[PDB]
This record gives C-alpha cells, sequence and structure tokens, in this order.
C-alpha cells in the first residue's frame, strides 16, 4: 500500500485541477519491475461538457497518475536499480517536465463506470538508452463489468 | 474549409470549457471516406499544472476534435453513403453519447510546440457491424520541427 500524502505530493500537479482520479494504490517492486493497483472516481470532465461514460481520454490520465504512483514509493526506497542516486525530491522534480509518454495503445471494451474502477500496471525490461530510461508498460481498468487496457512506453530523461 | 461556426457549434462541447483547440478546418470526403486538416493552439493544459510541452492526453484531444469537425460537413453535405439519414442535427444530437473510441495507437517523436501545430487525418473502411459504424482512422502531427501519429478506431452508434 502506498500512503496517501506521498500519493497527495506526487498527484498535486493534477488536484490543483480538481483532476486527481487515484483514491488510493499498492504496489510491488524490483531492482528492474513495478507492479501497481489502483482505484480511481472521476466526478465529471475537466475537457468536455459530458459524455456519460469513460472518454479515452481518462484512461491516459488515470494511467499516468497511476505510474506517477507506483514509482515514488519505489523511488523513496529505493528499489530500482537505475534509479538509485535520486531520492524523492529528485523525482518529484522530474514529474512534470522529464516523464514522458513515447507510444501508446489502448482497447475498449465495455464502457467503464467512470464513477468506480480500477487499474492493475505493470512495467518490465527498463533499460537506459537525449539519455533517458525506457520503461515499458502494460494496464488494465475493469468495475458493472467493462474493461480497457494498453501497452504504453514512457521516456524518463533525468536519471541516474 | 469548414465554416467556424459549423466547427463552434460541433465543437462547442469543448468551448464551455475552454478546451477547444481546433484553430480552423478544411476538408475533403466521398461516399466512404473523410480526409481533412486542422490548425492548432493550446493555452494551458485543463487537468494537470503545465509540463511545457505537448502531452499525449493532448493528441487524443486534438485528433476528437478535428474528427468530429471533419464529419459534420460530410453529414451536412450527406457525403457519407451510410450517414444519409442523418441531418447535422442528428449528428450533433449523437457526438456526446454515441460517438467512440474502440482502440487507439500513438506514436510520439520530436515533442510538438503546443502553441502552434497542425494534424492530417484521414479515415476509411467505413463499415457497418450493439449495430455501430466502425471507422478506422490515422491521424500525423507537426509543427520547430516534430511529429506525432496514430491509428484510432471508432464506434458511431445510432446510424443510419
Ligand atoms: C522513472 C520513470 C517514472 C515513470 C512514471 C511516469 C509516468 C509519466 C506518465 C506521463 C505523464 C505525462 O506525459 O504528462
Ligand atoms: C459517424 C462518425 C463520426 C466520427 C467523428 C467522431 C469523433 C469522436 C472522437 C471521440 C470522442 C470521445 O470519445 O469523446
Amino acid at each position: 500500500p502506498i500512503a496517501e500524502e506521498l500519493l497527495a505530493r506526487v498527484l498535486e500537479p493534477y488536484s490543483c485541477k480538481g483532476c486527481r482520479y487515484l483514491i488510493d494504490a499498492q504496489y510491488s517492486a524490483t531492482e528492474d519491475s513495478v507492479l501497481a493497483y489502483g482505484n480511481f472516481t472521476i466526478g465529471e470532465s475537466a475537457y468536455i461538457r459530458s459524455t456519460g461514460h469513460f472518454n479515452a481520454v481518462e484512461l491516459i490520465l488515470c494511467f499516468n497518475q497511476l505510474a506517477y504512483s507506483a514509482f515514488a514509493p519505489a523511488v523513496l526506497n529505493e528499489e530500482i536499480r537505475v534509479l538509485r542516486g535520486w531520492s524523492i525530491d529528485d523525482y518529484c522534480q522530474h514529474q512534470l517536465s522529464s516523464m514522458l509518454i513515447r507510444k501508446a495503445s489502448s482497447r475498449f471494451r465495455k464502457p467503464l463506470n467512470p464513477q468506480k474502477f480500477s487499474a492493475r500496471l505493470l512495467c518490465r525490461d527498463l533499460q537506459v538508452i537525449w539519455r533517458y530510461l525506457k520503461v515499458p508498460c502494460v494496464i488494465e481498468f475493469w468495475d458493472n463489468g467493462g474493461a480497457a487496457s494498453g501497452e504504453i512506453e514512457l521516456a524518463a530523461l533525468n536519471i541516474p
């Protein structure tokens, strides 16, 4: 489980906008892998009136929140070999300017209950390669049935 | 070229939120294809403080705006065989609740100048298949160099 307050500091960029959607998360890490779970709620859309359903834009936003949230305690606890040399302060300093999506793939089935849903994230085969961390990720939503998923490759620019 | 005001009616869902980004668009259509071009500007992000760059969430939002915008005058002008039976009124009534993204694929190169960029959209091999319109689409950004692209399949639920 990830401490609210670590959540809240890491997701402040979205909170100061009313767009924090991750309720709670839990994680597991190794030297080159992270695995996390989140619970999510969407009160209303920031960018459009109201579709009465998920919207793919919201899949990415929830993936972004959960991923920033999953790496935080891994960085804090120095669990990722390649990220030792970063404190949580470094990590938080790099969030906005230096953590990018290089490619992403999405699929949508039974629409999701925006009001109450969860996700599973797994990031594997991290490697250094600008000099970046490439970070292949897989995520899966559900809630009501309904499911969604991707396939996202990230680039982290500072590091180590 | 698409008439501002057709743009503005079709993109009202985002405007009433400060999130209209498509400046102007032009289109071409056949019985089963649309092709469009848009120019875009992003003043600031609705959902996050400020990354100082594109953000993939904004790729989708710009694809969504341009696609809704490209089909409008095709529906208005009854150019799409399968959509005859819809006026622009029907189209606008269905925008939010009935036009969905089933799958999407994205790629990001030199980040984009959020402040000034353009796109090319092409949608082909429409077919009926709920009963929906499946609508395979391809889009490409650029601006500063820098480029991005996808690969998006839509589902339109009312119809004909």
